[PDB]
């Protein structure tokens, strides 16, 4: 193992945050897997449809999930996500860790954070939001968003940000939480209104934006954190090359100068299957919690 090419199943639309994280790290594991990793797109439902399809996946190693935080806040939003997310796999590693922005459309009227919360507040009804589905990053950050502006939005789920982001590019829809591995190329050129970042200190690639929780939404902290799974029953052998290829993949100065020009924290030294099991135990009752306090059921 590997003697053929290792599929890693992306659970959102090509061309979007995940997706960008997928393909570089799928081309800085090469020289030590000794085998091409071939990315998949595989969209639906918040993520939920591709971490399932992984979760039934063979378990020979030619089939790995790569998924964000998104697979821990599934399991409060879904009576069946599709999956277990305790034992429907043995887990990889941590890869990377990334912060959001809010952003609306290029002529929102609004020009900062305390201007865009009364705006939405007094022109709610006129509001759009975009998503990429129940348990998607930006569906957890919009939720958060809506409930500390005490609103509710009409609210359109697409198959992940990359869409989305076209929507917004194209006026079609006003407001979106994202992460910085797709929202960086819009802000920075001025092609979108940015307001606010949901890391605990600023995102030094856009040190102009302030975070929520200076901004007066005290423990708005959203850190999208991203994993690597197998199948459950993948032999113990083909684990071990996996956290190793995910190791040297992580500690690639290629993929972690795109990372950092992305504003991505390169989680380097928690790529091992215990780190991610203790990352995914603290995180599904930290989300059930927020959600619970939401009134947010699963359904
Ligand atoms: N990370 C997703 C977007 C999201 O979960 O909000 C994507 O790659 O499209």
């Amino acid at each position: 193992y590997p003697e053929r090419p290792v599929n890693m199943v992306v659970p959102f639309a090509a061309g979007g945050p995940t997706d960008n994280v997928a393909r570089s790290l799928a081309e800085s594991m090469r020289p030590t897997l000794g085998e091409t990793v071939v990315v998949e797109n595989k969209g639906g439902a918040g993520g939920t449809i591709g971490t399932t399809q992984v979760a039934r996946a063979q378990p020979d190693g030619y089939s790995i999930l790569l998924m964000h935080a998104g697979f821990s806040t599934a399991p409060s939003l879904y009576k069946n996500p599709g999956y277990e997310p305790y034992t429907s796999f043995e887990p990889i590693g941590l890869v990377v860790d990334v912060p959001m922005t809010i952003i609306a459309r290029g002529d929102f009227p609004p020009n900062n954070i305390k201007e865009l919360a009364e705006y939405v507040k007094k022109n709610a009804d006129k509001i759009s939001l975009a998503n990429a589905g129940i348990g998607a990053a930006s569906h957890l950050c919009g939720t958060m968003l809506v409930e500390a502006l005490g609103v509710n939005l009409l609210t359109i789920p697409y198959k992940g940000t990359a869409p989305a982001m076209n929507d917004l590019l194209g006026k079609q829809v006003d407001l979106m939480c994202d992460q910085t591995t797709n929202t960086t190329q819009q802000i920075t050129s001025g092609k979108v209104k940015a307001y606010a970042v949901t890391s605990l200190k600023r995102v030094p690639t856009l040190p102009d934006l302030p975070t929520m929780d200076e901004s007066g939404y005290k423990g708005f902290e959203v850190g999208i954190w991203h994993g690597m799974w197998a199948p459950k029953g993948t032999p113990k052998p083909v684990v071990d090359k996996l956290v190793k290829s995910l190791q040297a993949g992580l500690a690639d100065p290629k993929f972690q100068e795109r990372m950092k020009q992305l504003g991505a924290e390169v989680l380097t030294n928690e790529a091992n299957p215990e780190a991610l099991q203790a990352k995914v135990k603290q995180q599904v009752p930290q989300w059930a919690e927020l959600f619970k306090k939401a009134g947010v059921e699963k359904q």
